[PDB]
């Protein structure tokens, strides 16, 4: 199981993992067609993310149909890092702020993604510590939304799974040279930013489900 | 001056400051309810303003961080006091609901439901007093962090205060984990499930939201009338 696995096995599993960065193929048509292709993907990517095949069928169609934004959106910020001002949909799209003021309710998200984006700028962020971002939002984001017996034992491994990352996580935090100090420093400043991106998938559902 | 503090005057400090538990008045369950949280906003405030570091703040940005945090204050308020209470939700001590006492208003329960799964987490964590008073501050300090107006020199200078003092905080979460006997292992795995829990949280805050603005002077301004106080008293 992904339970016995070493921090490097797990850094190891989660960067092969990684899906392709597909291009774009009026605004909002090119952002979810790109959307609806990266699914496909996401699904792949899942089944590869140590503990998630070992989840019920059901389960796992709940975790993603919970985290997909979440998980679309901070893969957009991590590619956006190096492009300050834009975001970075696709190589072939890479849009600015006013782009953005074209549809409606719109450009309020691409100003939250943008900050985003700029935080793991400003923190730095690898991407070692990236796909272990990705990993936790798909095990947490509906964990708290699955009181049968069955449910308990599938949040128990859910959780365990998740403290393996943690441990991965500060791992990477140990090699790099942090203080243990900076280490939880860290830890807790890549997890607070866990629940902006949550926030932002919240608003992207409301303008995506008004129209 | 919040930055000079240890780890046991930081929670000295926010248990201090913890606010009062209210009644509910008094049956339309959401007058109720919105009526509970409109009281509970005025300690919110006496509160905050209790959070070291908070106050060295511009009014503008403590305006802003309580207007895109109150309700998540609210809700984790809710969840703690009803963590001895399996299957209810304790919004006041005479206002104790359960599952059912919510479908009484459409799109209440799946948000009740939400908080008690909160509450349970918590229970099943043991989640202690000095954590959740942590956990409780981190929110105020984190929630709206992400979304100041300006990045003026001023703006940066608060940016870059709101995450030392969250930093301190984080300091003080891993130190009563350590005196609690945890190992350096057990202290990293629980902070990280505290802070994921906060994630949660945001998201039934963005329910309540929504839920809320299905039953419509705006709230920045109601926040920002009772923070800009006069000093003749
Ligand atoms: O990889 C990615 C990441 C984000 C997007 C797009 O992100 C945004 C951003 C702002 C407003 C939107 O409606 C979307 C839509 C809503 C669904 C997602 C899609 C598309 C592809
Ligand atoms: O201390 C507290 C915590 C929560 C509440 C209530 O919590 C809920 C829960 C579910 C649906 C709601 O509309 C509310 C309303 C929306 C505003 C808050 C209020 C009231 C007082």
């Amino acid at each position: 199981l992904a339970l016995s696995l070493t921090a490097d096995q797990m850094v190891s599993a989660l960067l092969d993992a990684e899906p392709p960065i597909l291009y774009s193929e009026s605004m909002m048509g090119l952002l979810t067609n790109l959307a609806d292709r990266e699914l496909v993907h996401m699904i792949n990517w899942a089944k590869r993310v140590p503990g998630f095949v070992d989840l019920t069928l059901h389960d796992q169609v709940h975790l993603l149909e919970s985290a997909w934004l979440e998980i679309l959106m901070i893969g957009l910020v991590w590619r956006s890092m190096e492009h300050p001002g834009k975001l970075l949909f696709a190589p072939n799209l890479l849009l600015d702020r006013n782009q953005g003021k074209s549809v409606e309710g719109m450009v309020e998200i691409f100003d939250m993604l943008l900050a985003t984006s700029s935080r793991f700028r400003m923190m730095n962020l690898q991407g070692e510590e990236f796909v272990c971002l990705k990993s936790i939002i798909l095990l947490n984001s509906g964990v708290y939304t699955f009181s049968t017996l069955k449910s308990l034992e599938e949040k128990d491994h859910i959780h365990r799974v998740l403290d393996k990352i943690t441990d991965t996580l500060i791992h990477l935090m140990a090699k790099a040279g942090l203080t243990l100090q900076q280490q939880h420093q860290r830890l807790a400043q890549l997890l607070l930013i866990l629940s902006h991106i949550r926030h932002m998938s919240n608003k992207g559902m409301e303008h995506l489900y008004s129209m």
